[PDB]
């Protein structure tokens, strides 16, 4: 499913990703936007042969299973196909755990190279919140 951004917005702050660790709900979508394009089958492969799967790019390497990333860890213990369905209840569970992991949304390359430092507000202007 492609969300709108909206759309994205408002279950993201349904799930508790808005102010989750301080990081308001712009900064949850801008990342979303810059990792799948708000479209929860976007599926990436990592020079590493591990697998970014949804909404937010949730990576076989740490996170999910996949089947097929050699000595991989699978912390949110599911499988990374869950993350691509159109509830993205999972996705933003997992990504709860990872936010709350040390370095933040840093985990996020494109929130770090494209959201951080920038108007994150932005991305939910126009929003009913």
């Amino acid at each position: 499913k492609v969300f709108g951004r909206c759309e994205l917005a408002a279950a993201m702050k349904r799930h508790g990703l808005d102010n989750y660790r301080g990081y308001s709900l712009g900064n949850w979508v801008c990342a979303a936007k810059f990792e799948s394009n708000f479209n929860t089958q976007a599926t990436n492969r990592n020079t590493d042969g591990s697998t970014d799967y949804g909404i937010l790019q949730i990576n076989s390497r740490w996170w999910c299973n996949d089947g097929r990333t050699p000595g991989s860890r699978n912390l949110c213990n599911i499988p990374c196909s869950a993350l691509l369905s159109s509830d993205i209840t999972a996705s933003v569970n997992c990504a709860k755990k990872i936010v709350s992991d040390g370095n933040g949304m840093n985990a996020w390359v494109a929130w770090r190279n494209r959201c951080k430092g920038t108007d994150v507000q932005a991305w939910i202007r126009g929003c009913r919140l």
